[PDB]
């Protein structure tokens, strides 16, 4: 059995394929970064508490794929091992967590129109739209994430909408949060959404597509992170990236929201002339090309999309796991507000998804909600 | 692996331990077992291509069956992968329910078992009676891609379009070609395909048509899942209503009310088991929110008439014919009942999300096959 969980220096397998240190933001996996004193490399591997380490093998064939059709938009992976349960790949400390590089002020002009190509391409190509049933099939077994999507399955759709051991808020918050768990018919929708996220095994999805999940420059975007990739609905990545564009705006004030708004806009249109230019040149479907078709498919994932959303807006300000964009706000006061708009838009998202004919529909009632 | 004979056949029978003689019965070998001084079953898959992995998912999901509704599927006394092999009870005693459909029996009890069948076995291998870590694990397991394959095509494609596949009388051309011309009806078959290509909710017989069914006055039981997967819930429901349906269309007049009732009782009964079950073996926290079962079950509903309407339809004019429909006579009065298989197959489809209940249906099929 030859699992080891590697040191600074054992992490120097890279010869065997100058100084080291290990980097890691988490606690439930390492992260060693190599630099030849001019020539650097990351070592990612998985610690087990509880938590498999099945998911190094996930994450290492997700990055695979997702680099066979937008190798531009994540790191190259250079060595992969499942019993060691590490993936070697490029290192990207040139560049900066877009959700640190955002609540600093940075606006990432292309970050949408990236974000948008990936969404697009890795939830297109992956597709039964794409692949022979056949094919798609056997994908679906070998990215089966039971742990992984438990986490989600819990956190994302569940959790927060009860009184469960996981929230985590202030009590200042409690009558907004009450006000949701009293309210039936909006669990209800959360729970559809679930049910959809539990079954829908449309698309090999990343799975986890945050603001903490990217690396951004000024002119380069990288998604990182692939572990929860597995066989699910296409607007949940669409769904939880948005909604974090939109955490995001919530930190910010008055004029300077406008490029997360912009953000929000572009990405829903950039990763629909995506989808749409793969579905006209690569689908294999007889149907793809009866006038409505297209059209209607993309009606059911941005409606399923904006339900995400919802569900992350909500998730992230009561749940278990926070983000810094609201934590961060400041004075105390401001936060609460701004926490309790977190909850009442989510809310709103999860309800009227099926209303919105457009992006700029949600856009604009956002900006209403948040005024 | 080695194919099976006669002989073979009653050897393995003896060395599993169950004055004998055997006959290969199938209509896949079927082999039946019988001992002058008592009766055995022995099915094995034969390798059109088509792996004959299809015999570990037949077996394994009549089993998971047997654990629900063990009064509604055959006993499986053995099973073996690589021989291909399932050993199960002997039905003989009973009538494929098509053939005694097309006779002229009743069956005053089909709809209740049927019902009940659906009901159970649809919901116990969902995520809603289910840890989903478990019920992930069973998707690997009856993961179907040969015989999900043939549904695929011959269920929701090529009926559709002008392929190889299709089997029609030039007589029908006319109506045949102004289905392949409709559009509208077309992308709401594709909706329906790619729920069946997607939606993992449950595992599903996935062929549970009137020829897959033994019955009796009395009794009823469900053969041959070999189509066994994880798809959508109303799949199952559907195939079986519009089979109903293919018998309707092969009678006159009074003698359809029995089919009719099936129809609203298949449904009913369908409806009031799982919703015992949901009531009674849930673990979603969500499940006693007044308004989500309602829900689900308005969400089943709506996709068992799509997949109904595609089963009418593909019946009529794809590859795999039914009987009801084949034996009508004479040649003109056929054509007329295939006629309207189209038709009734094509409301279903596209205004499947229209109907507020069973009878809606009914009275609509009534409606236009006057
Ligand atoms: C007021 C702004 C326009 C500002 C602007 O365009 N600048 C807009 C454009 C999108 C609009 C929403 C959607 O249509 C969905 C939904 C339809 C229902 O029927 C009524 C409610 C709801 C939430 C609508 C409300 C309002 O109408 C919105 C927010
Ligand atoms: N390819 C890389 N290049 C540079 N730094 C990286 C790379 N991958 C991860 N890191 C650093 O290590 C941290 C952990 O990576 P991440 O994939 O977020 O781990 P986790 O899945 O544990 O959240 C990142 O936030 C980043 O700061
Ligand atoms: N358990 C059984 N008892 C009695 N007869 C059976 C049994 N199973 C199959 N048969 C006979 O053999 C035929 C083939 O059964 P079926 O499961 O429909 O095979 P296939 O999957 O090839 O269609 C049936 O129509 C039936 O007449
Ligand atoms: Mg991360
Ligand atoms: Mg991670
Ligand atoms: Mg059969
Ligand atoms: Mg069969």
């Amino acid at each position: 059995p030859l699992y080891e969980t590697l040191n600074e220096s054992s992490a120097v397998l890279a010869v065997k394929l100058l100084t080291c240190q290990e980097i890691g933001d988490g606690n439930l996996n390492y992260v060693f970064h190599i630099y030849d004193q001019d020539r650097a490399l990351i070592i990612k591997q998985a610690v087990p508490y509880p938590l498999t380490i099945d998911r190094a093998r996930i994450e290492s064939s997700a990055l695979i794929r997702q680099g066979e059709h937008v190798p531009h938009l994540v790191p190259r992976v250079f060595y992969s091992d499942t019993e060691m349960a590490v993936t070697v790949m490029e290192d990207l400390s040139h560049l900066k967590i877009a959700r640190k590089g955002l609540i600093e002020g940075e606006n990432y002009p292309h970050l949408s129109q990236h974000i948008g190509e990936f969404l697009g391409k890795t939830l297109f190509y992956s597709s039964d739209y794409a692949l022979e049933p056949k094919v798609k099939k056997q994908l679906v077994k070998q990215f089966t994430n039971p742990e992984l999507c438990d986490i989600t399955e819990r956190l994302v759709f569940t959790d927060p909408f009860f009184d469960h051991d996981t929230n985590d808020f202030e009590e200042e918050l409690r009558p907004f949060v009450e006000k949701l768990w009293n309210n039936d018919s909006v669990k209800i929708e959360a729970a559809k959404l679930k049910k959809s996220f539990l079954t829908s095994a449309e698309t090999l999805i990343h799975g986890d597509l945050h603001t903490g999940s990217i690396f951004a420059s000024e002119h380069e975007t990288k998604v990182i992170d692939p572990e929860f990739a597995f066989y699910g609905p296409i607007g949940f990545d669409v769904g939880q990236f948005i909604a974090n564009l939109f955490l995001n705006a919530l930190s910010r004030d008055g004029a300077d929201r406008e490029p997360l708004y912009e953000h929000v806009n572009q990405v829903w249109e950039t990763f629909e002339e995506t989808f749409s230019e793969a579905w006209q040149k690569d689908s294999l479907d007889v149907y793809a090309n009866i006038d409505g078709y297209l059209t209607d498919t993309l009606s059911h994932i941005f409606e399923e999309a904006i339900g995400f959303a919802g569900c992350e807006l909500i998730r992230r300000t009561i749940g278990l796991a926070h983000v810094a964009d609201l934590d961060t706000i400041v004075p105390f006061d401001k936060r609460i507000g701004r926490k309790r708009l977190a909850l009442e838009t989510g809310t709103a998202f999860i309800e009227k998804r099926s209303e919105f004919k457009t992006i700029t529909d949600v856009i604009e009632l956002f900006k209403l909600l948040v005024k």
